[PDB]
DNA sequence: GAACCGGTTC
DNA sequence: GAACCGGTTC
DNA sequence: GAACCGGTTC
DNA sequence: GAACCGGTTC
């Protein structure tokens, strides 16, 4: 519960996440890596993600998005806004999210900020809500509010962001999890990655 | 509820809705692209639509017309009218809708404009009326007070206007849907864009 | 007093009124034409000007700033900001001087920005300073608040800004003008003109 | 008094500042280049002065340093630390001097910083002292305390430092002025700049 | 110090 | 999108 | 900065 | 309807 576990479970209700196809073009505000498991975005550019059940009832149940450092070394450093942009004008008016906080949620009121007065992590929670009438979808917008390169937060070391899906007591019904990249062009760090690994 | 859902969705009682025949002229007011579902009008010319039905008797139904980004970072922002129109003289005098209304129907006074004061989404609704004695058709007369272009509102970033038909308690018994081009010169526009696509 | 008179009026201390050299790069912020006698900036970015004297004073003189239009036909709509730009965010919110106003002062608190309650024409005064020891001019921070291209206000009818040093009760010691133009790339359109004349 | 003036000015007592040889060698912590009149130095690292004059006094002068934002665009932000050194530990705990401030003196408890109440330009006056005995110059060590490269505060718009020695009651003696960059890498920059003017 | 990256401008 | 820049890696 | 688009004039 | 213009994309 301290330290943030980062292996990929999908756990009884199968639980999967999956992105509709994003531009290959290189002006594209997001890019997920298949072959990487590399989300690429840009800073305050909604990415949504799609997370989709088979068989969805459990109560009041939510899922939860955390930032993790990749590295052990800062792995103990809690994840947040390098100072500049927590602190900037351009998006600190606007939202009740805290102004300490890496992930937002854009579409959804009933978004619950967590920083945990215990372990001091960070996450956003929101309840699980069926597809809209139909099919496989359930959308959720995230915003990223700062780039992996940033000065005083993470500072060129690569996160990975775990979503988890967690009962109302917070025990874990799914989870599953990717390193994300927050540049601001992430059209050329994906075709560039792909290269070096190839 | 909060996020609007964007898919074809014919219902129960099947729900169509088709074009009469528009000029092939390049001075048409408004033009719609069958190969593309794209519509493209002009700003505050009368385009009209046809619903059509075959199992029409649910009570005090209506249809719903309510706009939405297709891409996914502005999908946040209520789509309205940029600030120059919703504030200009020519179109505001008039009418009882909105300034802030992107969408409003003109032969109808029994026109319900809704602002939702929780989703902030602003929709026009009609009654459901059946046609006119003896044929398929049922006008629906929009008119489209800015351009897809415009500064301050779409500015430049395309949208889809999806029209539902609805219980008196909201609950969807058909919706369709298709996006929309308000620009100066609509021919022109239906030209090009099926253009570069063959 | 009610038409401004749009010619060149050298005063009794010789009123001139020039600009430094600019760089001729089309990054520059904002180049001006000896030739052609217009000046081309860009929106809300400091455009410095100078004047030059041959004698000072006399005791409480001011220098205005009032824009008027150049065809006959326009010059009877009092020139001001457009919609857009009135009401946004940017800069209105910052500034303390008139959101109407299309030219600003930066650096100047005793700035006197005067909307007639009777003709409605509004300019921007300031008292006269005699330049730092030992240079030739006084320079002045105008900020543009709209552009030639603007919708609503401006409109794409060009405008000469008309500099007049006043005494305190209004009487013109001294004349110069030119026709100004605030677009998004000034280099590149000075030089189309440029290219124009010819 | 409210927007400072950018020009060199030897005084009565014919104001000279120089700067003793650097070492060229790219370890060097700043390194001063006379043919392009600009200092280029360290975060944090002391980056010491020299004045000269030719008569002294008289009594109670003082010796301010202010910087100034060359780019006419920027000069009326007063220039100030930005939001990450402002707020950091590395060095707003071990020092009595205020955070917003860009420049610090290091070795001298007479320093006085001066943020000005009403222009809000931020500078820092000594008094004056003579040359210790036998000596040309007396050397003060300033501290720069963010990068010309840094986000929030400079942002990479060049800056002119200005250095200017005052009566008590403010009028000056004496004027020099240099640009001033605030690098990583002094001696590399300071080269690639000289390479680049020819 | 030379080589690298990743944000910024033209 | 390409070329440049400037702190960081090693 | 060069190339693109989409509203405006002739 | 064709040619021009001028902020925006990349
Ligand atoms: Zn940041
Ligand atoms: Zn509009
Ligand atoms: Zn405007
Ligand atoms: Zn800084």
């Amino acid at each position: 519960e301290f330290i943030p576990s980062n292996t990929d479970y999908p756990g009884p209700h199968h639980f999967e996440v999956t992105f509709q196809q994003s531009s290959t073009a290189k002006s594209a505000t997001w890019t997920y890596s298949p072959l990487l498991k590399k989300l690429y975005c840009q800073i305050a550019k909604t990415c949504p993600i799609q997370i989709k059940v088979s068989t969805p009832p459990p109560p009041g149940t939510a899922i939860r998005a955390m930032p993790v450092y990749k590295k052990a070394e800062h792995v103990t450093d809690v994840v947040k806004r390098c100072p500049n942009h927590e602190l900037g004008r351009d998006f600190n008016e606007g939202q009740s999210a805290p102004a300490s906080h890496l992930i937002r949620v854009e579409g959804n009121n009933l978004s619950q900020y967590v920083d945990d007065p215990v372990t001091g992590r960070q996450s956003v929670v929101v309840p699980y809500e069926p597809p809209q009438v139909g099919t496989e979808f359930t959308t959720i917008l995230y915003n990223f509010m700062c780039n992996s390169s940033c000065v005083g937060g993470m500072n060129r070391r690569p996160i990975l962001i775990i979503i988890t899906l967690e009962m109302r007591d917070g025990q874990v019904l799914g989870r599953r999890s990717f390193e994300g990249r927050i540049c601001a062009c992430p059209g050329r760090d994906r075709k560039a990655d792909e290269d070096h690994y190839r």
